[PDB]
């Protein structure tokens, strides 16, 4: 498949919000997908896309003291690439 995104980390942890940030070849793609879940739920993930361009993205509307599973894929003219994915967990007590 196309070359994933690399090392996506987290930072600005709060208590309901968190800013991924990725690695990519400049004009490597157009866009990039990003899921996101609560690590123990199915069936409830949230997709989202955000322009080719950028290497952060500010999620917000979590809860406090949950963790999460999100995943980030590279999108190029309708092609997706191989999915990188983290276990990123808010700010303060569940």
């Amino acid at each position: 498949m196309l070359p994933a995104p690399k090392n996506l980390v987290v930072s600005e942890v709060t208590e309901d919000s968190l800013r991924l940030s990725w690695t990519a070849p400049d004009a490597a793609f157009d866009s990039f997908m990003i899921q996101y879940q609560e690590s123990e739920k199915v069936g409830e993930a949230i997709n989202l896309t955000v322009p080719g361009s950028e290497r952060s993205y500010d999620l917000t509307g979590l809860k406090p003291g949950t963790e999460y599973t999100v995943s980030i894929y590279g999108v190029k003219g309708g092609h997706r690439s191989n999915p990188l994915s983290a276990e990123f967990t808010t700010g303060g007590h569940h």
